[PDB]
C-alpha cells in the first residue's frame, strides 16, 4: 500500500546524448500529450496511497510515467529514441494491465497513445 521510490530521472555515470530525434521526443511529443485535457493522471508518478490503490505496486513493477519522462528528457538521462519511446509505451501498458476495458483511465490512455502513435510515425530521420 506504499509509494515505492520513483524511477530514476538522474545518474552521472549513464552516458548521455543530445539528438534531433530525442529533441523532437520533448518538443512535439511530450508537449503534445503533456498539454492534453487527459494528461492530468500521467504527469506524475502514480500516488498510491493518494488514490487508494493499495496493490498498484503489488501488480506493476515499471512504473512509468510523463512526469518521469518529462525529467529524463529534460536532464537529459537518454542515450537513444528507443528507450524514451520504450518510456511511453511501459507507461500506457501499465494502465492497461491494472484497469478494465472502458474504464476512464484506460479511455485517457488510449486517447494520448493514439496521439503518441501519430508522433512516432512522423519521427524525423537521425542527423
Ligand atoms: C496512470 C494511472 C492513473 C490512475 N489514477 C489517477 C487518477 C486521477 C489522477 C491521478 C491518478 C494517478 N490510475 C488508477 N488506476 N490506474 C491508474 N493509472
Amino acid at each position: 500500500s506504499m509509494n515505492p521510490p520513483p524511477p530514476e530521472t538522474s545518474n552521472p555515470n549513464k552516458p548521455k546524448r543530445q539528438t534531433n530525434q530525442l529533441q523532437y521526443l520533448l518538443r512535439v511529443v511530450l508537449k503534445t500529450l503533456w498539454k492534453h485535457q487527459f494528461a492530468w493522471p500521467f504527469q506524475q508518478p502514480v500516488d498510491a496511497v493518494k488514490l487508494n490503490l493499495p496493490d498498484y505496486y503489488k501488480i506493476i513493477k515499471t512504473p512509468m510515467d510523463m512526469g518521469t519522462i518529462k525529467k529524463r528528457l529534460e536532464n537529459n538521462y537518454y542515450w537513444n529514441a528507443q528507450e524514451c519511446i520504450q518510456d511511453f509505451n511501459t507507461m500506457f501498458t501499465n494502465c492497461y494491465i491494472y484497469n478494465k476495458p472502458g474504464d476512464d483511465i484506460v479511455l485517457m490512455a488510449e486517447a494520448l497513445e493514439k496521439l503518441f502513435l501519430q508522433k512516432i510515425n512522423e519521427l524525423p530521420t537521425e542527423e
